[PDB]
Formats: structure tokens, C-alpha cells, sequence
């Protein structure tokens, strides 16, 4: 698996600097690379894909770069509202893997964000991912798991059009990934739950990050 490296975990910076953030890549991955930003309580936000196109909407601010095995993203003029996480992603090739993250700071009320269910060990559950907008069928669906302090990690996607599924082998026993043409929904239904199982869990489409739903193990 390609494993990437994110430069610092914590970065400190102050309104007005320039910022670097690198993920280097263990094995080549062209310009397949994307940067994403991501607030306490909110879904990532797609900065930068292709590794230096920035997407529709970002502030000249963030700009990205590099090629093949070292990814650069710098914010020439930090802004408050730039104090998040930011994190790299690879896909290349499977299993999708993205960089443990970092979080740029200088050294809010949060009310279920997202909400979620308490369920308990060595029971089994089936999140849900209701999609609308936009035609269900004609894009794949990623399921990612988020836990608090540590990196993102994917679990598998799967075309809704004809089913085929991805999945990460870390998770292949765990995870089975289903979706329902009919209501536009895909599910996932994780088996045997154990602590480790407790976290956010996304489901995401290119440049659409679901809110997410914490799954409890208690
Ligand atoms: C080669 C691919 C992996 S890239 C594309 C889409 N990828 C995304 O939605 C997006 N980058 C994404 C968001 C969140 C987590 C992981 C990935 C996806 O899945 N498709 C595959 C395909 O077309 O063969």
C-alpha cells in the first residue's frame, strides 16, 4: 500500500505567513494526488486535485504541486478562517490512502456534528448514504473512517450503476459496501463491532464529502 507521510502534525503559524504542508508518497503516484480541508465538526472540503489544480471556488491562497513522490500545498497569505486540518490523498492506485493530516493553528459551539448511534460489541450496523442532485448511478461512492486524533483511512468504494465494489483489505472481513438504486442510497453494514470500531464514518463522492455518522461501540 502507498503510504504518505504528512510533513507535521501540528503546524503553528500566525495570520499573514506563508504555509508549506508535504505528504511524500512511498512509491509514485503521478499527479493523482488531492488536498482537503477540514474544520472540527464539518467534512472535508477538495482544495486541489491533480495535484495542482485548484478547485472551483478555493481562494488563490492554496495552491498545489509536485509530482510523483513529493506533494506541496502552500497558502501564500494564511487567514483565520485557514486555521484547520489539512490532508493529502492518493489515488493513484488501491487501497485509496490519504496522509495521517495536519493541523495548522496559532500555537466553537458544536452540537451533534454529525449525529450517530450508540451500538453495542459484537453487534452489527448499516449506515446509510442517501444521495440527490445528482445522478447516483454515474458515481462511484468511498466509505472512510475517522477517528479523532489519527489519519483517515478508506474502507472501499463501489459504482452504484453496476455494483462493483473496492475494498481496502484492512477492512474486507468488516465492511460490505451495498447501495439501493431505487432511493438513491448506499449503505455499508460493519460486522462484529469491537471498541476499535467507534468512530466517523463518511461515505463520498468526488468533491462531495457526506456529513458523516459516529458509530458508538459501547
Ligand atoms: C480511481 C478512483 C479511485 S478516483 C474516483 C472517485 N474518487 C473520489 O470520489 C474521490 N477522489 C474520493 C473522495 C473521498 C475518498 C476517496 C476518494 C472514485 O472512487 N473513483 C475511482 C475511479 O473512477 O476508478
Amino acid at each position: 500500500d502507498i503510504v504518505l507521510t504528512q510533513s507535521h502534525k501540528f503546524m503553528s503559524t500566525s495570520v499573514g505567513d506563508r504555509v508549506s504542508i508535504t505528504c511524500k508518497a512511498s512509491q509514485d503516484v503521478g499527479t493523482a494526488v488531492a488536498w482537503y480541508q477540514q474544520k472540527p465538526g464539518q467534512s472535508p472540503k477538495l482544495l486541489i486535485y491533480w495535484a495542482s489544480t485548484r478547485h472551483t471556488g478555493v481562494p488563490d491562497r492554496f495552491t498545489g504541486s509536485g509530482s510523483g513522490t513529493d506533494f506541496t500545498l502552500t497558502i501564500s497569505n494564511v487567514q483565520s478562517e485557514d486555521l484547520a486540518d489539512y490532508f493529502c490523498q492518493q489515488y493513484s492506485s488501491y487501497p485509496l490512502t490519504f496522509g495521517a493530516g495536519t493541523k495548522l493553528e496559532l500555537k466553537q459551539v458544536q452540537l451533534q456534528e454529525p449525529g450517530g448511534e450508540l451500538v453495542r460489541p459484537g453487534a452489527s450496523v448499516k449506515l446509510s448514504c442517501k444521495a440527490s442532485g445528482y445522478t447516483f448511478t454515474s458515481y462511484w461512492i468511498n466509505w472512510v473512517k475517522q477517528r479523532p486524533g489519527q489519519g483517515l483511512e478508506w474502507i472501499g468504494n463501489i459504482y452504484p450503476s453496476d455494483s462493483y465494489t473496492n475494498y481496502n483489505q484492512k477492512f474486507k472481513d468488516k465492511a460490505t459496501l451495498t447501495v439501493d438504486k431505487s432511493s438513491s442510497t448506499a449503505y455499508m453494514q460493519l460486522s462484529s463491532l469491537t471498541s476499535e470500531d467507534s468512530a466517523v464514518y463518511f461515505c463520498a463522492r468526488w468533491g462531495y464529502w457526506g456529513q458523516g455518522t459516529l458509530v458508538t461501540v459501547s
